[PDB]
């Protein structure tokens, strides 16, 4: 035991990675592109190379077949503040109209991290 976390998100966040075509966003600096810095209530007990899942956030295509579709499985790279982690790749929602068409191709998850998502480490 002592593997399950079940901690809740602290705020809603949706970051977008810089695409090949910098048409909509021509951000010159390369930061927070492939990594996603997750702001959660608590992220203590997590370590680099661990498995965290976001309840409700999952990949496009899963729900079309898997009724009990697994949640977004991302690998943590570093626990920054112990209430703030950096994972990769970065979760981007296809349902989010805030992004440009190009970004929709890069979109991997259905929904962005809203302020009520549970973050649980999978035991394996």
């Amino acid at each position: 035991g002592s593997t399950a976390t079940g901690i809740t998100v602290s705020g809603a966040q949706s970051f977008k990675p810089v695409a090949w075509q910098l048409d909509n966003d021509g951000n010159k600096v390369n930061v927070d592109n492939r990594f996603a810095t997750v702001t959660l209530s608590a992220t203590t007990g997590m370590k680099r190379g661990d498995k965290i899942s976001f309840a409700g956030v999952k990949f496009l295509g899963q729900m079309a077949k898997n009724v009990l579709a697994q949640d977004a499985t991302f690998s943590v790279v570093r626990v920054v503040d112990g209430t703030h982690v950096e994972i990769t790749p970065k979760p981007v929602a296809l349902d989010d109209v805030s992004l440009s068409p190009e970004q929709r191709a890069y979109a991997n998850v259905n929904t962005s991290l809203a302020d009520a998502m549970a973050v649980n480490i999978l035991n394996v």
